């Protein structure tokens, strides 16, 4: 449906704005930085809705003389493909978070933005053209997973973390502090009091982007493997090709059946070619009857089986199927 | 060639490991994040080499029919996406670059391996399956117009930024100095000597991140259609359907022509149905060959022409082709 994927595109862009608000209303330069992040989550929700105005065209045109059928298939691919690759963003990103740690200053403001971000995500998951199903749900339990550790880290960071107490200058051991160390080594004045704070929670977030990475490219994956599958023209799952041919050969009144191409177009339209060699050019009616038979008990409806009839002599050559160019093809 | 991207990729294998030594020489952790970035250049040469071994296994195989054929012109699918996905990247990041511009501190350093892998990508360049090889030039082009970006940058930054002079106590207005102003309205001391550098050439590099985006994003477009348009079942340019029919009808001995389904499996490999409705049922060959010299004609090679013959009282239904199964297909 198009009403669902409309009604989460709006979505995601009333979450953005509430993210701009509130990084304006606190004047904290440091958090814009996530409503220019979201415009990622947006276009995996753009293409899915394009792949939507064209799945319906499916009339053969001049310019595609089976449709646009396939354009749902073809879809969840780019999909498949731009969260994956995204995905190891992440972890890349969850790299630099173990090298040099930054400090998530105001931990209420995160915590709010974080848990309206996670109750909007919640409801693009509820709220879920087969494969774009599946294209969009899995991008959407990203971000979700995504929430869910921004609640659970800025919930303990505050519960935990300390850091510099009086006013602004203390030594914050846990890390390279870059003003506190420089000034307090620039200047030896035996300040006021000082503490310091764990760091078993300093590194509570990064792991946490890696399980999310790795729930992701498995959930990801199979989605990936049957796009990649169908649009490369291979024989579905259920159809066995040396079960065809030698179910073709047992039919009466044939003899040779040559190149047999059978492929997927989407979902389950399923295609199937072949050459077939009869025998006496008279009652071949009955013989392409049964064939198309012989097709239609497997799950294979859109056939075309091309009798290719025996001159004098000729029944040894099957390179030249009684019928054919040169030597390309 | 397997030769040409296997060179490659010990190339740039090479210039991660003198980037680490460098960022480890100088004990400068900033530029250690740039060794876990080129981990995005070689996945578009190790995609583009697992689409080398599977467009030679070009055999009839139980699990596809056609053949691995077509992993080449789906490996070029694969890449032009991975770069325009990662090409957004750029430009978002450019946007950082804008609100909260940070310093290259050493750049004699950085103008150092920066025309290094400025040199690398350009080998990379001159050393270039029709396809694979547009989907890694194009990702080769792209590192090869950053790191001119690197060294146009890191080059004018030393001849006119001026920073910081009086050891690290100083007021720089240009930007929203973390340490120098914190420290110095926390601390009002009548300090020695100060200065400003210019603020042109602060911004000198997110434009040049621009320009490169809107450079590979045209560059590779026209790529990113054919490859998509391949996998779409769609007629090749080069074939107009209307003429195909008109001269099929031209033949003699034929009155109608059902479902003709034409299209393109890779490169120059294009393939074509069509039932047929012959008239006599003993002078069938002789139709069958003159068709497929009017698709001989037409760069189209591998067919298949179904012939219906009519029964009794039966030329006033199209949608049985005399020869069908009930409703759906
Ligand atoms: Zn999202
Ligand atoms: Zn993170
Ligand atoms: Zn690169
Ligand atoms: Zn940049």
């Amino acid at each position: 449906n198009r009403g669902r994927l409309l009604c989460m595109l709006a979505l995601t862009f009333m979450f953005m704005v509430l993210e701009v608000v509130v990084s304006r209303v606190t004047s904290s330069l440091a958090m814009l930085s996530d409503s220019f992040h979201m415009l990622s989550d947006v276009l995996a929700l753009v293409v899915a809705l394009v792949a939507e105005r064209f799945a319906r065209r499916t009339h053969a045109t001049q310019k595609n003389t089976f449709g646009w059928i396939r354009a749902e298939v073809m879809g969840a691919l780019v999909n498949a493909i731009f969260l994956t690759g995204l995905c190891f963003a992440i972890l890349l990103e969850a790299i630099e978070r173990f090298i040099e740690p930054h400090e998530m200053q105001q931990p209420l403001v995160v915590l709010g933005v974080g848990v309206a971000g996670l109750l909007v995500n919640v409801l693009g998951l509820c709220l879920f053209g087969q494969l774009n199903m599946r294209g969009v749900f899995l991008h959407v339990l990203g971000d979700a997973l995504g929430s869910v550790i921004v609640v659970v880290n800025a919930l303990v960071f505050y519960f935990s973390w300390k850091g510099c107490s009086e006013g602004d200058f203390c030594v914050n051991p846990c890390f390279p502090d870059p003003c506190k160390a420089f000034v307090e080594i620039i200047n030896s004045t035996h300040a006021s009091v000082y503490e310091a704070g764990p760091c078993w929670v300093l590194y509570l977030d990064p792991t946490l982007c890696v399980v999310m990475v790795c729930i992701l490219l498995y959930t990801t994956y199979p989605l990936l493997k049957e796009s990649a599958l169908i649009l490369l023209q291979t024989v579905p799952k259920q159809i066995d090709i040396r079960n065809l041919i030698k179910e073709l050969r047992n039919v009466e009144g044939v003899e040779e059946v040559h190149e047999l191409h059978v492929w997927q177009l989407a979902g389950s339209r399923i295609i199937a070619t072949a050459h077939i060699k009869c025998e006496d050019p008279t009652s071949y009616m009955e013989v392409a009857k049964t064939i198309k038979d012989v097709f239609h008990n497997h799950g294979i409806h859109a056939t075309t089986i091309q009798p290719e009839f025996a001159s004098v002599g000729s029944k040894s050559s099957v390179v030249p199927c009684e019928l054919a160019c040169r030597t390309q093809c």
